[PDB]
């Protein structure tokens, strides 16, 4: 009867779980992206409306019976973005508790099931977020696909295209990415990449998918692809170092986990990142996420209920 909503506005999808107050997940719903930095406000509003309404339709209950809603989404970086997202949910007619956080905060909650720890995201975007034993939080990275997202899938896809073009026009080292990217995208020639990137409405998720090609080429022995993966791991490590030092956790026991289909999928990248952490922070323990981010959002919403 009573339920909560938890929404993960990740870089790959929007993922909503509806749960009872004793954490029995009743249903989940998937829609497209919800980042106001890469879609119009009307586009995002529509996504969240369609997402919530499809779940309520399966649930058979109205929104005003919902005890709390938590949404962690990419693009919720500033207090001003928090209130914009809150407004698109209130516009549905909800007057209960709404908690809007960055997608890294719900990944922390789902991954560690506590408030204290470190989370690195590398999916279509990248970010590090942490909270120390004193309850103080900090973040690094997360500045988006133009002025940030170092070590994200989007960043690896752009760098893969750049390395393939430099291989083609003779400014860089030869790499099998030169032909492999064209095969993957079903393009005849490198000039076709101009239509693909600038003319066709390409999405961040589409560019980030080229991380699959880099991983494949690394397995085939390609040195350029291997160095792209290594440098992304270093960028991700730098974001942890930044948060660890800001929160004065350099020499404290810390639990760290990771989210996103780039850091969690590519063995070499994950290994290099773990190596950097192990070199620098003896007391950081690395674990896998206990639940997913949408269940983290359920934890944050339900924890606000009596
Ligand atoms: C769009 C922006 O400025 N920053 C987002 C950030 O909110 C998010 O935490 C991160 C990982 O999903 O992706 C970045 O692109």
């Amino acid at each position: 009867m009573k339920y909560v909503i938890g929404i993960d506005g990740g870089g790959s999808k929007t993922h909503m779980k509806i749960s009872t107050l004793d954490y029995k997940v009743l249903l989940e719903v998937f829609k497209g992206p919800s980042n106001i930095n890469s879609s119009t406000k009307e586009e995002v509003k529509r996504v969240l409306q369609e997402l919530i309404m499809e779940g309520l339709g399966k649930l058979g209950q109205s929104l005003e019976e919902c005890s709390a809603i938590c949404i962690g989404t990419a693009g919720a970086d500033r207090t001003e973005d928090k209130s914009i997202i809150e407004d698109m949910i209130r516009s549905l007619g909800y007057m209960g508790k709404i908690i809007v956080v960055n997608d890294a905060e719900i990944a922390l909650a789902g991954g560690i099931e506590k408030r204290e720890g470190i989370i690195v995201i590398s999916g279509t975007g990248s970010i590090c977020y942490g909270r120390n034993k004193e309850g103080r939080s900090a973040r690094s990275g997360g500045w988006g696909h133009i002025i940030g997202d170092e070590g994200s899938g989007y960043d690896i896809g752009i760098k893969a295209i750049k390395a393939a073009l430099k291989s083609f026009d003779k400014r860089g080292e030869k790499t099998i990415l030169e032909g492999d990217i064209l095969d993957f995208l079903k393009l005849k020639s490198h000039e076709d990449l101009i239509n693909y990137i600038y003319r066709s409405g390409v999405t961040k998720k589409e560019i980030a998918s080229l991380t699959r090609v880099v991983n494949s080429a690394y397995i085939k022995g390609d040195l350029v692809s291997k160095r792209i993966l290594k440098e992304a791991a270093r960028e991700l490590f730098l974001s942890v170092k930044a948060v660890v030092e800001v929160l004065s956790m350099q020499n404290k026991k810390v639990v760290l986990t990771t989210a996103g289909g780039v850091i969690n999928n590519i063995n070499y990248l994950y290994d290099e990142f773990r190596k950097f952490l192990n070199l620098n922070y003896p007391k950081v323990k690395i674990i896998s996420m206990k639940n997913d981010s949408a269940f983290g959002a359920v934890i944050i919403a339900r924890s606000e209920c009596d």
